DNA sequence: CCCCCCCCCCCCCCC
DNA sequence: GGGGGGGGGGGGGGG
């Protein structure tokens, strides 16, 4: 999977007339710029292009669309275009359009216009879909990334980048999505319903079997026919019994595979998190952090067995383990959230090396700024040859840039600036 | 007027055995240290000492109290001591104590022990109060600053420092708290009750007067009749006068309140406007302002209470838009600090007390430099008046350099973790 | 009449 | 809005 080029028109501080573009490097796309230049907007456009999700608190009132009053028109059309290649060689472009009207009554109304996923063959166009509902499905499907991963891990909004350190209910929600826990309980539950239904049939069938057996002893129509219906019903009974077991064994197999998958996944995730923490965190006070999962089970013959995962991020010091929630510093929260997202990206999409880190050194001190950068350099070096990585870093931290030593990977970087009209523009610069 | 010495024992990463102290300088207290040193804890304990409020997300599970498991004991008692001077010369110390038990049921529970406000006559201690409910009221009076200002503005938790940029209701609640509208609106309602009651008496009185007028006219004992007519008429006029006095008093009260609200918002926006133009490096935002929208019609909760809506606007050229859902991370951080500086300056203009915890979060190099230079200008201007007590926590080295603390400081404080991973506060010297 | 202590209420907080 | 814990308040009792 790979993302090639992004096009932005009329989104936030990007003007409505002339599209601005950025092309993504491998293994690293570096984006710098002043406060309010428009860097975070770039990642907003990647998330919108891939999922149709708009930034939180910007979904209505057209905060996402370049404000009509600034340009002097009563209507502004926004457009985002993303070109990418699927896991197989294939080449796609997704376009999305959104409109913002200022009516004569000053009322603003936002409307989502038609978009399109189109396939390019040898450089020539074919329409795959023009329905926004399918685009979400199709793009992630082509990219090789679940939507829950695009949303929470890869294109995580800067305002939301600390979700791993949030309250338990919220944390659970995001892991439940990432693990699709609602989907598999619905699987288990449907099988259970079917099993109960086949169970009701079996009671009726055994009755009938007892009845047809007796008619055969009395006949013993006629005894030759009397044996026929007895046999027909006997087979339905035995056949139903077998069906009941198969549904039951299958139900158990599904539950077991699901429970082991979850364990394996969590074991991998905690390993990476432990490695990332021990390498990068300079403090002595926390040796490692871990995601601990507490399963709540409720078992009844009517509701069968339903598992509920509760999740916690704990920090480990010596013998002691404590829940980090409500107990970690601003800087610790920032580092833990980045590492956990890296760990999830590595476990859940082991092969698409895609993640956006928007201003990773927030609240980090000088030592941690250095080590984080060197760890990022270390991740890149290890995976550069494999061709796996498309990593996007946004920063204006000069200390961070210096220690990353990105020139080893980059021939260029992108700078987002405001022009004289105060429009966001994206200029490509030489690594020099 | 001033805060002198703080003592911390068994709170978070501070060990339960030996208390750490910090002494506050004028005009500036500088506090540095690595991620997780315990710098934010210091500000929490200041809040806790003055208002009794604990850090958000820490009122349960005793997250604020140094964890019993770390020591090898099952119970920890925390203590925080703050010595300060009232608006008058008087010298006080408030002490608060907290306990966190690992119960017979295994999970932790926290309990609030005895507290004390103690007055110092040099060489003699006197308990002014040992009422944990009363400490809040007494302390805030002595400091000369309202409880909601200590909470939102002076000692605002780092996790909460962006509240000005929060959702409308959340912003409104805090401005509401800051604007104590309940006490006086209830005064108005009680006057209104009386005014209405005199109104009914007036209706009955006017009737009786018409009756007495006719009897006087019939007599034209005539002297008796004129007496009764006058008597009744003077009662009518007297009641009218009483109605007018109550009515005018009601209006004077209500008017005084609207004037106060207007006056403050005006000063607040003046200060915010100067700071923005003075501090913000960037062409895209000329100024920011706080707009107050009154709900056309006051809702009735045991009185008629006006409902204000508040919004933070950014101004560029002719155009104005709401910052909510539209500003960058750095812009949120800068706007929130400036709004707090302005809130301190207008609402407790007399005592220059504020804590800035990691003020350069997500700020670019230029905005880091200019913010530092603006603080320098604020300090230089008011140093002579002796009012100012500014507390800055930072590990931003470029920021420290532009701050030029040597002009104002003879020493600064460093927070460290000792070999046992306990937070320690070390005092260090500066050249000038 | 002051207050002190306990248990319980209710209140703020967090969900 | 509700639920739970804990602080505080409330009421009864004693100093
Ligand atoms: N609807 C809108 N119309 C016009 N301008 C907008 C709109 N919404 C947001 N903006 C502005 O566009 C900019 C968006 O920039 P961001 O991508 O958040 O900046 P940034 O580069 O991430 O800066 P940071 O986060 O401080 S490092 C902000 O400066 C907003 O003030
Ligand atoms: N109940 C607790 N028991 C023991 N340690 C705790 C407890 N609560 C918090 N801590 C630790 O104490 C530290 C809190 O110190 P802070 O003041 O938040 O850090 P800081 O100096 O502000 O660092 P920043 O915000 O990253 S610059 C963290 O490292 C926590 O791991
Ligand atoms: N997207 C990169 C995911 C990743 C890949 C590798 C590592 S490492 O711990 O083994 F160095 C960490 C994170
Ligand atoms: N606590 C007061 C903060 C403050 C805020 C603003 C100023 S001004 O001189 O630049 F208008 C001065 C002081
Ligand atoms: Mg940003
Ligand atoms: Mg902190």
């Amino acid at each position: 999977s790979k993302i090639e080029k992004l096009s932005i028109l009329g989104v936030r501080s990007f003007g409505p007339h002339h599209p601005e573009t950025i092309a993504f490097n491998t293994p690293l796309t570096l984006i710098v710029g002043y406060n309010g230049s428009g860097k975070t907007t770039v990642i907003e456009c990647l998330k919108y292009a891939t999922t149709g999700e708009l930034p939180p608190n910007s979904t209505r009132n057209g905060a996402f669309i370049h404000d009509p009053d600034l340009v002097g028109e009563k209507e502004v059309r926004a457009q985002v275009k993303l070109s990418f290649r699927s896991t197989i060689g294939e080449s796609y472009v997704v376009t999305r359009n959104i409109q913002l009207l200022v009516q004569r009554n000053n009322k603003r109304t936002q409307k989502t216009l038609e978009g399109s996923l189109l396939l390019r063959n040898n450089g020539e166009r074919t329409v795959i879909s023009t329905r926004v509902a399918e685009l979400d499905k199709l793009v992630s499907e082509k990219l090789g990334v679940p939507p829950a991963i695009l949303d929470a891990v890869i294109f995580c909004h800067q305002d939301d980048s600390l979700w791993p350190m949030s309250e338990p209910a919220a944390l659970k929600k995001r892991f439940d999505e990432i693990f699709e826990a609602q989907k598999y309980t619905k699987v288990i539950e449907n099988i259970r319903l079917l099993k109960k239904k086949k169970g009701d049939e079996l009671k009726i069938l055994k009755e009938r079997e007892v009845q047809d057996k007796a008619n055969k002893e009395r006949a013993e129509l006629d005894l030759k026919d009397a044996k026929a219906k007895y046999k027909e019903t006997h087979i339905k009974v035995e056949t139903t019994k077998a069906a009941i077991e198969d549904l039951g064994r299958g139900m158990a197999a599904v539950d077991h595979a699901i429970m082991q998958y979850h364990s394996k996944m969590m074991e991998q995730i905690n390993r990476t998190i432990a490695e990332l923490w021990q390498s990068t965190y300079q403090g002595t006070d926390i040796d490692t952090i871990q995601i601990r999962s507490d399963v709540e089970s409720t078992t009844s013959s009517d509701s069968g067995t339903r598992r509920n995962y509760n999740y916690r991020v704990s920090m480990v010091k010596g013998d002691t383990e404590m829940d980090m929630r409500g107990r970690c510093s601003a800087g610790q929260k920032v580092l833990a959230s980045i590492i956990i997202r890296l760990a999830l990206a590595e476990s859940f999409c082991a092969n698409c090396g895609l993640i956006a880190l928007d201003q990773p050194t927030t609240n980090l001190d000088s030592d941690n700024i250095r080590s984080l950068a060197e760890s990022l350099h270390g991740i890149i070096k290890a995976r550069q040859a494999q061709g796996n990585l498309q990593l996007i870093v946004i920063t204006h931290d000069e200390e961070f840039l210096k220690y990353m030593q990105c020139s080893d990977f980059c021939d260029d970087f992108y700078r987002v600036k405001r022009d004289e009209k105060q429009n966001s523009v994206i200029v490509r610069e030489s690594i020099t």
